């Protein structure tokens, strides 16, 4: 992925929160035009630019366009995040200010990965072995050969393996499974609501199972009603585990699947 390329940038921090990005900018002196790069948490293949100006943090999403280039909303396209940052060191072109000085990862600090990122490589290896039945040669060549296609596919299906995803079960069945055992606030699962890629969130709140529709928009972006848009369910779950953002509370412990 571009994220693997972006690891060679000393000011790329991987998947950190907005708040963690801001903490790093303070560490680096919060000087005008101080910036770092990180991974977009809701745009698949996306990045985010965090910049200090007037002792405030300014955050910009860098989207991966359909042709595979990189752009901030209403901006020009670039071959890479590195090229976008270089361009913005010479032209503000819509940003609050010039990108003056990168804030590098302090020593000890690597780019941060989420749960998806930590199982992505294993799932790609497994899919090649057990759908193209290689055990050597292409086993490794086929992975690198077809990395972009495999990353995109594994991104769209990696939820199916995750402990909070309970598959094609009804509202009534989901309520039954959440209500069994410990009544921990935020206990949750996601279920498939049809075959057209609609989903639902089931969330325990003061002993009541709340149900939230997760709908697919024109682009195939997922959201709860009036909520932030995500490319994948694993992005949505990471977000609402961090910030309630219109849910009555944050997601906590994944509901156990029938063993
Ligand atoms: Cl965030």
């Amino acid at each position: 992925s571009m994220a693997d390329s972006a690891n060679h940038l000393p000011f790329f921090f991987g998947n950190i929160t907005r708040e963690e990005a801001e903490d790093y900018l303070v560490q680096g002196g919060m000087s005008d035009g101080l910036y770092l790069l990180r991974q977009s948490r809701n745009y698949l293949g996306g990045f985010a630019l965090s910049v200090a100006h007037g002792r405030k943090a300014h955050h910009y999403t860098i989207e991966r366009e359909l042709n595979g280039t990189y752009a901030i909303a209403g901006g020009r396209t670039h071959a890479s995040p590195a090229d976008l940052c270089h361009y913005h060191s010479q032209e503000s072109d819509g940003l609050v200010c010039l990108l003056k000085k990168p804030f590098n990862r302090p020593q000890g600090v690597q780019p941060k990965t989420g749960p998806f990122e930590d199982l992505k490589e294993n799932l790609i290896r497994e899919y090649v072995k057990q759908t193209w039945n290689l055990q050597g040669q292409a086993l490794e060549q086929a992975i690198i050969s077809q990395k972009p296609q495999l990353e995109k596919l594994i991104a769209t299906t990696a939820h199916e393996k995750m402990p909070w995803f309970h598959g094609k079960i009804s509202r009534e069945e989901s309520e039954q499974i959440v209500l069994i055992g410990s009544k921990t606030n935020g206990k949750f699962l996601i279920r498939a609501r049809d075959n057209n890629g609609s989903y639902a969130l089931c969330l325990l709140h003061e002993g009541k199972v709340l149900h939230y529709r997760i709908d697919k928009d024109k682009t195939g972006k997922l959201s709860i009603p009036e909520g932030k848009k995500f490319d994948t369910l694993w992005q949505l779950v990471e977000h609402y585990s961090y910030k309630a953002d219109g849910l009555l509370r944050v997601l906590t412990v994944p509901c156990q699947k029938i063993g």
